[PDB]
């Protein structure tokens, strides 16, 4: 039972925000919302499509929300001193879909979802950089 402005996931519930922070930000401001919430973190590819769903709105509403218009930040970083790139919301790596060109996976620590296929692949940003973003509420 995910509140209004809120989207059931497997675990959770998703919320899409608009307003553009950083990485740190973002994640900051998903925490806010109490232990266990996050920048969404994605497991599957099945989570992957409720996610594209969710931020493409292409043919779906509830009450006041649309869809995303630029790339999206989801909990996928990696931080300084680490060679990996981990979930901020302690899951293990186990799906990745990273756009499958060299460039995407650098200039920067933090993933971003990509408009550019409606939401199906994510590349590497600055992460200070300001973006829209995802959260993900777990039960």
């Amino acid at each position: 039972g995910c509140g209004p402005g809120w989207v059931p996931t497997p675990g959770g519930c998703l919320g899409f925000f608009s307003r553009e922070l950083s990485w740190s930000r973002a994640e900051s401001f998903c925490r806010r919302w109490g232990p266990g919430s996050h920048l969404a973190a994605v497991r599957s590819a099945a989570e992957l499509r409720l996610l594209a769903e969710l931020l493409n709105a292409s043919r779906g509403g509830d009450g006041s929300g649309e869809g995303a218009d630029g790339r999206v930040w989801i909990g996928l970083h990696r931080p300084a001193g680490s060679r990996s790139w981990r979930w901020s919301d302690g899951t293990a790596p186990r799906f990745a879909s990273w756009h499958r060109t060299a460039k995407a996976r650098r200039g920067g620590r933090c993933a971003a979802l990509r408009d550019e296929e409606a939401f199906t692949s994510w590349a590497a940003r600055p992460c200070t950089e300001r973006n829209a973003f995802v959260c993900k509420a777990a039960a």
